[PDB]
């Protein structure tokens, strides 16, 4: 374990339902930067329980493209959770700050780098699928960026003010990221690896949009939920995200497969990874 006194708190990186995250320095790792989650100052008994369960969940996750648990604070110390610090933060904010490189002639990013970003996400999801672990909230806002466009999948919950518009809230119900959700999730509220594939399709759409636009952004929440009904009724009235400017038709057809009505017809993450890492390179 690790002593809290050995951590040197530098800045606040975020705040959630049952904890808050700080950038810390460590001078005796056994000047190293890490991210540390601690209880909120109004921490309840309920929050502490959720914190302990989060540690158990994160102890499971061991993959280059999933955030990893480096340690926890000592038994006697106030609770903390330590992970790698991803120095470029939020993938949504990161991509937002770039535009697609102009081949003919302001930080930019190339189409092959967008493929590399998306492939890393697919590799992380491929790993989670081997654990039969369902993410339930895959989106660029839940991905983190490190050095050299390294991507790790995380999950920061559904309460951040910055992304409030990405969730549909009804009193007494689970909060729902409806614009990322497969039709069967919207109608029947249950999540699978196949619905993670659907969300990956939307996440891939985000990446190729350079996070410039909300999925179905000109449709209301009510219209997005009704669209799920049109998938169910299967009478050809359902609608899809449009092809991003940066997205070749061949890659768009991959995305459309992620949004297949039948869960079994959606590509597995192994197929998605292969396409993004290899096939798509002839579309450059
Ligand atoms: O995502 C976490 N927890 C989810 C929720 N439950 C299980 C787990 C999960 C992982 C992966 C997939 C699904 C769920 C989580 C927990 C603690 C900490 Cl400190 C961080 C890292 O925060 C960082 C690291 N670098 C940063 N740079 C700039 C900001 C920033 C924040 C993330």
């Amino acid at each position: 374990d690790f002593p809290r006194s050995r951590l040197r708190f530098k800045e606040k990186l975020g705040e959630g339902q049952f904890g808050e995250v700080h950038l810390c320095e460590v001078d005796s790792p056994q000047p190293l930067l890490v991210a540390v989650k601690i209880l909120r100052p109004d921490a309840t008994k309920n929050a502490r329980n959720d914190f302990l369960k989060e540690v158990k969940i994160m102890s499971r996750l061991k993959d280059p493209n999933i955030i990893r648990l480096l340690g926890v604070c000592v038994q006697d110390d106030p609770l903390c959770m330590i992970t790698d610090y991803m120095e470029n933060g939020d993938l949504n904010q990161f991509l937002s700050a770039h535009q697609l490189e102009d081949k003919a002639a302001d930080p930019t990013i190339s189409y092959p780098m967008l493929l590399h970003v998306a492939a890393q996400i697919a590799s992380g999801m491929r790993y989670l699928a081997t654990l039969n672990f369902v993410h339930r909230d895959l989106a660029t806002r839940n991905c983190l960026v490190g050095e050299n466009f390294t991507i790790k999948i995380a999950d920061f919950g559904m309460s951040r003010n910055l992304y409030a518009g990405d969730y549909y809230r009804v009193q007494g119900r689970a909060v729902l990221p409806i614009r990322w959700m497969a039709w069967e999730c919207i109608l029947m509220g249950k999540f699978t690896t196949a619905s993670d594939v659907w969300a990956f399709g939307v996440t891939l759409w985000e990446v190729l949009m350079l996070c410039r636009a909300q999925p179905f952004g000109q449709l209301t929440d009510e219209q997005v939920i009704e669209n799920a009904g049109e998938f169910f009724r299967d009478q050809g009235r359902q609608v899809y995200l449009s092809r991003p400017p940066a997205c070749p038709q061949g890659l768009y057809e991959l995305m459309l497969r992620c949004w297949s009505r039948e869960s079994e017809q959606r590509p597995p993450f192994s197929q998605l990874h292969r396409f993004l890492a290899e096939d798509a390179l002839n579309t450059v």
